[PDB]
């Protein structure tokens, strides 16, 4: 029942994988892992194999590893990354030190789509529809992406889309600093730590992405946190008393009140020539008060998507138990939980 593994050194890294995976070829690497393209001879699929780097070197790392495996095993939706396989060459918990994750080989992301091709309004409709379809699904499980951006959206030749999270980087203060795409899609409340955030942080991101699909340009390309906030407030207007109240931070609240008050702009005069239905949806997503933003489920029933909307084919997720997130365990306990999840993995059906 345990497959045969073979060894191979690729870019100073040892890969021990089941024989089914052939033609391994380095594709990427970072702080959390190294990635190879391969051909899965069992399924006929081109796949990406990610070897996690030092998955159990600290408590934080071990919990992270467990978290990713739990999320990936849970997500089963056409518009979200699916786990094809997970394995370890280890024959026992005692020798368990490496975890490999397998998924469909991406190809293009939305970033190279928007930069390299012309998108009609029909393409924008279809692409955003699919992001929202996936978000309805993850949000139904109380899973928040928090880092939706074009580089995290995979798109095939037929314009079919999946949501993933590549973040092999640790998301430090420095990488959020300056003129960086890493921050341009982030909701203002998380960018500035205004308050406890909710799942409509992801809807803000969708609005930023949709705007960029329509114009071909970044909506809020700030040169730093403050410059970006000024771009935002210029479009959407400065907050009123009602939203200010909700900003828990006192200093953050005092800074906002130092700003000259600005009204919401006319979106038809920003997104010149866009479908009026697209403009209306943008106005409902790019709302400063996260309590008042449209949700994924509400947006799927918006008239902009009339061509694609099918309420019998917009499924929700099975319940996802996240109690582990509030739990403090030792490295070896997180490691043993992870090992159990590796061993118990069951592959999805073929077709
Ligand atoms: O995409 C992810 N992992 C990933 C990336 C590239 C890979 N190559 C081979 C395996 C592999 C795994 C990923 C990880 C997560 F922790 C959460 C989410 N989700 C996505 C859906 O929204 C919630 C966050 C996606």
């Amino acid at each position: 029942e345990r497959p045969t593994f073979y060894r191979q050194e690729l870019n100073k890294t040892i890969w021990e994988v089941p024989e089914r995976y052939q033609n391994l070829s380095p594709v990427g690497s970072g702080a959390y892992g190294s990635v190879c393209a391969a051909f899965d001879t069992k399924t006929g699929l081109r796949v990406a194999v990610k070897k996690l780097s030092r998955p159990f070197q600290s408590i934080i790392h071990a919990k992270r590893t467990y978290r990713e495996l739990r999320l990936l095993k849970h997500m089963k939706h056409e518009n979200v990354i699916g786990l094809l396989d997970v394995f370890t060459p280890a024959r026992s918990l005692e020798e368990f030190n490496d975890v490999y994750l397998v998924t469909h080989l991406m190809g293009a992301d939305l970033n190279n789509i928007v930069k390299c091709q012309k998108l009609t309004d029909d393409h924008v409709q279809f692409l955003i529809y699919q992001i929202l379809r996936g978000l309805k699904y993850i949000h139904s499980a109380d899973i928040i992406h928090r880092d939706l951006k074009p580089s995290n959206l995979a798109v095939n030749e037929d314009c079919e889309l999946k949501i993933l999270d590549f973040g092999l980087a640790r998301h430090t203060d420095d990488e959020m600093t300056g003129y960086v795409a890493t921050r341009w899609y982030r909701a203002p409340e998380i960018m500035l730590n205004w308050m406890h955030y909710n799942q409509t942080v992801d809807i803000w991101s969708v609005g930023c992405i949709m705007a960029e699909l329509l114009t071909g340009r970044t909506l809020f390309p700030g040169t730093d946190h403050i410059d970006q906030l000024k771009l935002i407030l210029r479009l959407v207007g400065t907050p009123g008393a009602e939203l200010l109240k909700k900003i828990s931070s006192e200093s953050a609240r005092n800074y906002i009140q130092s700003l000259t008050q600005m009204p919401k702009m006319n979106f038809a005069n920003v997104f010149i020539g866009a479908n009026p239905l697209a403009v209306d949806l943008l106005e409902k997503m790019l709302v400063l008060d996260s309590d008042k933003r449209i949700t994924a489920a509400q947006a799927l029933a918006h008239a902009y998507f009339a061509q694609y909307h099918d309420p019998d084919d917009e499924p929700v997720a099975d319940p996802y138990d996240q109690s582990f997130e509030s739990r403090d365990l030792l490295i070896d306990e997180w490691k043993s939980l992870t090992y159990d999840e590796v061993i118990s993995f069951v592959p999805p059906p073929l077709d």
